């Protein structure tokens, strides 16, 4: 009786999302509807419901309320509406430095809050985070949230760190952060930075830029891929500077800090944030 005129926005993995009206205040909504289709799909949406229930913060999208069917505090999450999505900003070009920037600091406060509470987000892309336009508030989608401890070819590579091509059903805090650094390349030329159908080419695509510094890394490596085996590891034929051509030293500096090959050399959401091009926010 509260939530009318339903008209759908798309799909998402859990299932259909759509926009609506409210009648208690004129202000419009968000609505995801997951279908109890078998008990794994249950256990699946229970696990995250208890992490959005308990999150807020500027830079993560509101979640008002969870009712059944008929409408009752089929799952249905009411979340705040979003004007637009960074995927759709972009297929209209690059953005102003100052604005790629902005956004990138929004994204790290985001990151640094739900790693904090030692939640990870599974599913990282620009589809997924949400913009207000007139403010230019940036704020991650809800879901593909989780706690670090069918359809498979509809999941992107693009974002996926290298470690996370090695080691494919591993999520760590590191993984949402090399996904960061891929989202903003992105917003600074608009267009993808490592984009590759398959596992294997885009291990391909990331070694032809990144460096291996360490050998333990570049070990496993030559048990995979053995082509590289008399390649100096350390100098890419076609490094970030030339990758991305227009964009400012500063940035290129501060992308190359993130876009580590190793996780143990990345910068957390916490450091990057503290790094000086992102400290005068
Ligand atoms: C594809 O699957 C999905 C998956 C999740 C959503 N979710 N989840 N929470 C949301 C909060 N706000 C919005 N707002 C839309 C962003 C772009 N939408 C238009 C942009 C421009 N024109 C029409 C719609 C509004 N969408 C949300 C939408 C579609």
């Amino acid at each position: 009786s509260r939530y009318m005129d339903l008209k759908p926005l798309g799909c998402g993995g859990n299932g259909l999302v759509f926009s609506a009206v409210d009648n208690d205040c004129d202000k419009r909504v968000a609505i995801k509807k997951i279908v109890l289709t078998d008990p794994q799909s249950v256990k699946h949406a229970l696990r995250e419901i208890k992490i959005i229930r308990r999150l807020d913060h500027d830079n993560i999208v509101k979640v008002f309320e969870i009712l059944g069917p008929s409408g009752s505090q089929s799952v249905y999450i009411v979340q705040e509406y979003m004007e637009t999505d960074l995927a759709n900003v972009l297929e209209q070009g690059p953005l102003l430095e100052e604005h790629a920037r902005l956004f990138m600091y929004q994204l790290l406060r985001g990151l640094k809050y739900i790693h904090s509470a030692n939640v990870l987000h599974r599913d990282l892309k620009p589809a997924n985070l949400f913009i207000n336009t007139e403010d230019l508030v940036l704020k991650i989608g809800d879901f593909g949230l989780a706690r670090i401890m069918l359809s498979e070819g509809l999941v992107t590579k693009w974002y996926r760190s290298p470690r996370l091509l090695l080691s494919p059903n591993n999520y760590t805090k590191a993984i949402d952060m090399w996904a960061a650094g891929c989202i903003f390349a992105e917003m600074l030329t608009g267009k993808t930075l490592f984009a590759g159908a398959h596992e294997l080419e885009q291990m391909q695509l990331i070694l032809e830029s990144i460096p291996v510094v360490h050998e333990e890394d570049r070990q496993e490596l030559l048990s995979v891929i053995p082509v590289y085996i008399r390649n100096d590891m350390t100098e890419p034929h076609k490094p970030l500077t030339q990758l991305l051509p227009g964009i400012s030293r500063e940035a290129v500096d501060f992308l190359e800090q993130i876009l580590t090959f190793s996780p143990m050399d990345r910068l957390t959401a916490e450091e990057a944030l503290s790094h000086p091009y992102m400290s005068i926010y």
